[PDB]
Order: structure tokens, then C-alpha cells, then sequence
């Protein structure tokens, strides 16, 4: 529906929402009440490659200068609900009993021990995250890291047949309302104080990453890149595999670099982006951008991203939950860049069988960084499929009695009621599957190559 001044008498009518929520909301609301024969490629002039950048010098001096500018940030608004687990995504266990958050933690503290920088640590978490962040952040009480967190806007999820706000038909807790996207970083970094607390200090830079990929660490090449050339700024994009289905590319239009996501790509043309032909890139969102830019753009109201509407079905009731992305910002900054990346960059942890490539000896923790195994000559990492029986971590750890060995493997799909035994080693393409009513023990110590096992 779309009345307007309707919607904005119910959204004052919630009393819970802060004056400058109210404001946020509304925009959004108001701006959201392609022609792809014009899509372009951005030159390797606006989108750099890394290897042509300028590594620092060999005096500290120069490090120093650097990371007393910078602010890190991280995105952790998401639950761990996916994997059946309770709590933030950030707080489950990845690699040797470490969580998403210890890691980059200890690589941080890394970095300050090292240098003798204080580069602070931002988490920006939503309401489904935050008082659990909060409990969790002061174990690091002592670390030799400055520990940020921020709420991010809550706005009311809207009833999309009636068109107003669910809390104003009295849907008030929690599941009334919603997190509006990290585009909100930058509105809610100014409303925190926060980057104005980072100003009073000198800070030039955040770098925003999801906190579920491991492959985003601090890179100096890049950050350098921004501060010699002025890249108000980056998004770092990688090649586009078929894994990549879900996400964004980023494209040319009427002449300026820009996210382009589902929302925008007319229906005729959906497996056009899918394909590893038309557009050969995909964002990471492991984003660089510009503090002073933030603030500009922000005051300014010039962030006018496309919207998301991400529609969801909650105690039956259907409701939609209207959202912006990150890097779709990059349209409305200045000398902005894209800048590919190789895979290493991009990490994502989003299910139990992503776990298993990580724990495998395919990669090992080195200070702080999941590494992977070199002895893993082709770059690609094993297609990992397992069924639903391993989709809560606990369970997915109660059926590896240890991680299989899988450097020399190039694919795993298990499905069914299958349980693994310690030191297993799996090569090439492997296929477990348990048929009904049937349980698959793979034993301890067994060699698994090629192989299709279908039953006892
Ligand atoms: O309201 C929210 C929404 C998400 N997040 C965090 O944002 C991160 C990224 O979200 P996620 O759902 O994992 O990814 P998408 O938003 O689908 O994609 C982002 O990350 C992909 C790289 O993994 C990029 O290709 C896309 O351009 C970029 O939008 C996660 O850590 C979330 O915790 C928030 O802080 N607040």
C-alpha cells in the first residue's frame, strides 16, 4: 500500500523508537514509495588490482602513521540460528575452540603488541545480538584492544498487505521490529558518537567485513591505496564462481561504479547473474570507506540506497522487513574503487560443512588466522554437502569423532543418518549416503577415494 503520511502518524505513534529512528525510517519508507541495455564492466582504473599497489616501506615509522588513523569495524547483528546455535553468529566456535570474534580479537591484539598501535575494535551488533555481545565483550577486558560496540537502528517490521508498522497492531517485542541492513552503518556509526569519538582522536578509515568470514584481515596494500589516491571508497570484489549465487556484483552504470543486486534485475535476465560470463565479479563485503565521507554523507542525506525488501512469514502473519546493503553505498562516494581480491579474501562461514573445512587439516591457526594448507596446491577448496542431521554444530561435531582429512579431496556429499570415526581420509570425489531407517558407521582409519558408499 502507500499512504504515506498515514504511515508516518502510526510510526510517531511508537513511542519506543528515538526521534532520529523515527526520521531514518521514514526516509527509507518515503524513497521506497535498471536498464540493463545500459549496464557496463568498470575499468581496471576504478576497480585496482592488488598486485599493482605500492607495499610501505621498510621503517615502522610509516606502519605507525598508518594504524594511528585507523578505526576497525565489524558486522554482527546476525544470530547463530542457522546452525542451531544460540546466541551471535560471532560467539560460535570456528577453529580450536576459538569463536569468529577471539580471532579477529587475537589478530587485532596482534597487530597492537606489534606495532605498539591501539587500533580500536568496533562491533556494531542489532538488538537480536546485543546484550549477549555485551556479556561476551568483557571477557577481553585486559586485552590490548579498545573494544567499541554500537546498536544499530531498530525500525518496525511492516505489514505489507495494510502497509503499516507491525508494532502499531500491537506486535511490540522483538519480532516486531528489525535491523535495516549494514547500510545502517553509517547513520548508526553517527548516531553512536562513535565516529565522532574516533574524529576527536584522528582516525581516517573503517574497514567493515562480515563476522563470519575469516578470510577478512586488516591488508595494508589496500588501505595504502586509499590514502595515496584519495578512494573515499573500496569494496573488495573476487571472481564470481557458481558458488556464488546469492550477493552482489559490482557494475558501471550511467557511468559511476555500483552494486547490483537481485531487487534491481529485471526477470527475464536472473541466471544472466548467475552465470561466470556477464559479470565475472562478486562482492566480498570486506568494504574500505572514508570516515569524513561518512559524516558528509550522512548529515547530507545523500545515502539513497536501493532497498531490499526481504518479505518473511513470522507466527504466520506475513510481513515484510525493508532493508538496504552495505556496499551498495559505493555509488555515492567520491574516486570510489572496487578492488579484486583472490578467494583467500573471502572465507564465508555459514554452515556446519563449512566448518568442517575449516577444522580440517586443510587449514591450521596461525596467530590468529585460519591459514590454509599450502600443501593444497590447487587454489579451489572440496565442495562440502552434509544433510540435515549435521546442520546444528553440536550434532555436526558428535558425527566427526574427528575431522576427516580432506587436502586431497575434491568433493563430499553425505546424506542420511551417517556417523564418522577418528583419523578418516577422504580423496577426490566421495559420496556417503545412508538410505531410510538405515545408520552408516564409517570406521576409524578409513581410506576413501573416488568413492560412492551407499550402505553397508
Ligand atoms: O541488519 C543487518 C544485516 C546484516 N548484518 C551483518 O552483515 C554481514 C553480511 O550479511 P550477510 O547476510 O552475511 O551477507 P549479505 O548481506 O547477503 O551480503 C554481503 O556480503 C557478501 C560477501 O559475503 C557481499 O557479496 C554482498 O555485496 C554483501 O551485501 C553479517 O555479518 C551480518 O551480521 C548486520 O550487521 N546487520
Amino acid at each position: 500500500t502507500e499512504n504515506l503520511p498515514q504511515l508516518k502518524s502510526a510510526v510517531d505513534g511508537l513511542t519506543e523508537m528515538s526521534e532520529s529512528e523515527k526520521s531514518g525510517f521514514i526516509s527509507l519508507v518515503s524513497r521506497y514509495l535498471i536498464e540493463w541495455s545500459k549496464i557496463q564492466t568498470p575499468t581496471d582504473e576504478i576497480v585496482v588490482p592488488y598486485e599493482k599497489m605500492t607495499p610501505v616501506s621498510q621503517d615502522v615509522a610509516e606502519t605507525k602513521n598508518l594504524l594511528d588513523k585507523l578505526v576497525v569495524l565489524k558486522l554482527n547483528g546476525g544470530l547463530g540460528t542457522t546452525m542451531g546455535c544460540t546466541g551471535p553468529k560471532s560467539v560460535i566456535e570456528v577453529r580450536d575452540g576459538l569463536t569468529f570474534l577471539d580471532l579477529i580479537v587475537i589478530q587485532i591484539e596482534n597487530l597492537n603488541n606489534k606495532y605498539g598501535c591501539k587500533v580500536p575494535l568496533v562491533l556494531m551488533n542489532s538488538f537480536n545480538t546485543h546484550d549477549d555481545t555485551h556479556k561476551i565483550v568483557e571477557k577481553y577486558t585486559n586485552s590490548n584492544v579498545d573494544i567499541h560496540t554500537f546498536n544499530q537502528s531498530k525500525y518496525p517490521r511492516v505489514v505489507a498487505d495494510e502497509f503499516v508498522p507491525w508494532p502499531s497492531k500491537g506486535k511490540t517485542d522483538k519480532e516486531g521490529w528489525y535491523p535495516p541492513g549494514h547500510g545502517d552503518v553509517f547513520p548508526a556509526l553517527m548516531n553512536s558518537g562513535k565516529l565522532d569519538t574516533f574524529l576527536s582522536q584522528g582516525k581516517e578509515y573503517v574497514f567493515v567485513a562480515n563476522s563470519d568470514n575469516l578470510g577478512a584481515i586488516v591488508d595494508l596494500t589496500i588501505l595504502k591505496h586509499l590514502i595515496q589516491n584519495k578512494n573515499e571508497y573500496c569494496m573488495e570484489v573476487t571472481p564470481k564462481t557458481l558458488a556464488d549465487v546469492k550477493g552482489g556484483t559490482l557494475i558501471s552504470y550511467e557511468g559511476k561504479v555500483q552494486l547490483l543486486e537481485i531487487a534491481q534485475v529485471p526477470d527475464e535476465h536472473v541466471n544472466e547473474f548467475k552465470s561466470i560470463e556477464k559479470f565475472k565479479i562478486f562482492n566480498t563485503n570486506n568494504l574500505w570507506v572514508n570516515l569524513k565521507a561518512i559524516k558528509k554523507l550522512v548529515e547530507a542525506d545523500a545515502l539513497k540506497m536501493e532497498i531490499i525488501p526481504n518479505p518473511k512469514e513470522v507466527d504466520g502473519v506475513k510481513v515484510l522487513q525493508l532493508e538496504t546493503a552495505a556496499g551498495a553505498a559505493i555509488r555515492f562516494f567520491d574516486n570510489a574503487i572496487g578492488v579484486n581480491v583472490p578467494r583467500s579474501r573471502f572465507l564465508p562461514v555459514k554452515a556446519s560443512s563449512d566448518l568442517l573445512l575449516v577444522q580440517s587439516d586443510l587449514y591450521t591457526l596461525v596467530d590468529g588466522f585460519v591459514t590454509r594448507n599450502k600443501a593444497r596446491t590447487n587454489p579451489s577448496n572440496p565442495s562440502i554437502e552434509l544433510g540435515p542431521e549435521f546442520k546444528k554444530v553440536a550434532t555436526f561435531l558428535s558425527r566427526f569423532k574427528s575431522i576427516p582429512s580432506i587436502v586431497e579431496l575434491d568433493s563430499l556429499k553425505v546424506s542420511g543418518d551417517v556417523w564418522f570415526g577418528s583419523s578418516i581420509v577422504l580423496k577426490g570425489k566421495v559420496t556417503v549416503a545412508a538410505k531410510s531407517g538405515v545408520k552408516l558407521e564409517i570406521p576409524d582409519r578409513a581410506v576413501v577415494e573416488n568413492k560412492n558408499i551407499n550402505g553397508p
